[PDB]
């Protein structure tokens, strides 16, 4: 198997592995990749694992420790790779979030098949036609997804996480900027009244939650004010794993920006 650290992370994975061998995630659906240690028997998950594939220490503090004690020849380490680190955004130290970067997406599956063909070169056809079949999947939905957004330029918004920046330059969005927010408690007045008055002064459209906030959280920020309240997931919790699962996890991100944005 191969064993991914982030959902995204695993529908990369799923499309190059299909038939060939399982996918595994180690964050589990609900799960912050900011605030997580992982499970005792991860160690033996990852001992047996046909490869490891993460983002890097940069994201993932979580897996450090844990991939010291694995060959870097088991690993895909994606922000290390040599085709990612001129990709890489600052972040006005870069931005981490680069599974929703359909060209770092494209960078990590060439990496995958590479070392999946050595591994099992039996699999290789497969392989070779599984690399095909997800850049055709990619392709396709890099048009969908930038079709549906283009009407959406210059819709101004705010996230309560940083982690769409790859998204957005790609798909010509219009980020306003983020707000650094509890999920758990109701933020307090002078938080309501500095993130308030940057959704006036900058004439916000939306400002998107995430599944993990509770909705009181984000309706307080908007109370008031004519900014609609939308959500994004970054992590694709709501979708399985799969041949086609990271076209449609861009999609249904795509579509969460929209159906917010759209008016
Ligand atoms: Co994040």
């Amino acid at each position: 198997a191969v064993v991914a650290s982030l959902k995204p992370v695993g529908f990369i994975a799923s499309a190059i592995a299909d038939g060939v061998t399982e996918t595994e995630v180690l964050l589990p659906d609900g799960a912050s990749e900011h605030d997580y240690s992982l499970r005792p028997s991860d160690v033996k998950r990852l001992q047996n694992a046909d490869l490891v594939v993460w983002v890097g220490p940069e994201m993932e503090a979580f897996m450090q420790k844990p991939v010291s004690k694995l060959p870097g020849a088991k690993q895909v380490t994606i922000a290390q790779l040599e085709d990612v680190k001129p990709l890489l955004m600052k972040s006005i130290d870069f931005n981490m979030h680069l599974w929703l970067s359909p060209e770092i997406a494209r960078a990590t599956a060439v990496a995958i098949h590479g070392k999946l063909v050595e591994l099992m070169p039996q699999s290789r056809a497969k392989l070779d036609a599984n690399l095909k079949d997800f850049e055709a999947q990619l392709a396709s939905t890099e048009t969908q997804v930038g079709n549906e957004l283009a009407p959406l330029k210059g819709k101004g918004y705010f996230v309560f996480h940083d982690a769409y920046g790859y998204f957005e330059k790609q798909f010509g969005l219009t980020p306003l900027g983020h707000f650094t927010v509890n999920p758990e408690i109701q933020p307090g007045a002078q938080r309501l009244h500095e993130i308030r008055t940057q959704l006036v002064e900058q004439k916000a459209t939306c400002v998107f939650a995430e599944p993990q906030f509770r909705p009181a959280v984000v309706e307080s920020v908007a109370r008031g004010t004519s900014v609609r309240m939308g959500t994004l997931d970054p992590l694709g919790t709501n979708i399985k794993l799969g041949k086609t699962s990271y076209s449609e996890f861009l999609s249904q991100l795509a579509n969460q920006y929209a159906s917010c944005l759209k008016g």
